[PDB]
């Protein structure tokens, strides 16, 4: 004997059995007699991709759940995820990971240090048709990234938002198919140093 789940939100990445299993992890017979602020803290105990959810029975006997998932909007490092606010969280490899989604590197516990700046940077690169591809961040604070194309770019350490702009400016020097620039470093002062990538035959 079991009872009904009236279950609404986008639904996106949680299957109404990701909770019943979720619900079934507590000893106690009677689905209704736990409380409900209970069922949330579970369930709502991020999954770890529930924001927050909402639980209020209906006494017939349907247990009416409400959620809202979290919205991915750039990789943290490879196994984990974060969305615009700079939340973190994750997901398994399973049935879900399938779109191009900005990939964002670092330390531990800087989530939302590298965010800001992608999320500040990107309006520059978005300006353009230079759709970035990944940004990530050492320890010490020594930034690096890439473009559309694999063209990499280091951004180095202390001077970052002028030294960006830079890029932008000097670029319309691309003077072919078999030559493409392989990077560009700017770890300097005076101004950047453009490089090529060796093909192979």
């Amino acid at each position: 004997p079991l009872s009904k789940l009236v279950v609404t939100g986008e639904r996106h990445y949680t299957t109404n059995d990701d909770i019943r299993q979720a619900i079934l992890s507590l000893g106690a017979p009677g689905t209704f007699m736990t409380q409900d602020v209970n069922i949330i803290q579970q369930q709502i105990e991020r999954l770890p991709w529930i924001q927050q959810a909402s639980v209020r029975k209906q006494w017939p006997d349907e247990l009416k759940i409400h959620l809202v998932e979290y919205v991915p909007f750039a990789r943290w490092n490879d196994l984990h995820m974060v969305d615009e606010q700079g939340r973190s969280f994750s997901v398994p490899s399973e049935r879900v990971g399938k779109q191009k989604l900005p990939l964002l590197y670092g330390p531990e516990g800087s989530e939302q240090d590298v965010l800001e700046g992608y999320r500040a940077i990107n309006k520059v690169l978005a300006a353009n048709k230079y759709q970035l591809k990944m940004v990530a961040m050492s320890a010490r604070h020594s930034w690096q990234l890439a473009l559309d194309n694999d063209v990499r770019l280091e951004l180095g350490r202390d001077d970052r938002m002028g030294r960006l702009q830079r890029f932008i400016e000097l670029y319309p020097m691309l003077q072919q198919p078999d030559k493409r620039v392989s990077y560009v470093d700017l770890r300097y002062e005076t101004g950047a140093a453009i490089g090529w990538a060796p093909v192979f035959i």
